[PDB]
């Protein structure tokens, strides 16, 4: 069901949360080799999450589930804010700009924490 596909998508989201927090620790410790690997892992995780969310939104649309579509349009928009900030963080790492990396990292945390009430609403709506 679309609901079970959303729970599968929620787990992937949580996998990225885990890898992100490991990555933050590595950054703070200056283990740049680890950071590079974690950033690659996050890129794959976010790409997978984005795809599952799109399939869920498209299904909710085909089902005529107007409230779920509204919530998923809002949530996917916020997901893209996170994606843009993530990509900027990756660029800051490439460039050696630790000040920008730190900035983008906190911002990505706040965008993600904000979006969690909506994430829980979607589970109930599908
Ligand atoms: O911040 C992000 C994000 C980070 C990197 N690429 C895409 C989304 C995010 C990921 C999942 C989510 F549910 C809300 C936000």
């Amino acid at each position: 069901s679309v609901k079970s596909e959303y729970a599968e998508a929620a787990a992937v989201g949580q996998e990225a949360v885990a890898v992100f927090n490991t990555m933050k620790a590595a950054f703070q410790n200056g283990d740049k080799e680890a950071v590079a690997q974690y950033l690659a892992r996050l890129a794959s995780l976010y790409t997978r999450h984005e795809e599952l969310l799109n399939r869920i939104l498209e299904k909710a649309r085909r089902e005529g589930n107007k409230e779920a579509v509204t919530l998923m349009n809002e949530f996917t928009a916020t997901f893209q804010t996170g994606k843009s900030i993530f990509n900027a963080m990756v660029a800051a790492f490439k460039n050696g700009d630790d000040d920008s990396f730190e900035s983008y990292l906190q911002a990505l945390e706040k965008v993600t924490a904000k979006g969690e009430t909506l994430a829980d609403q979607i589970a109930k709506a599908l």
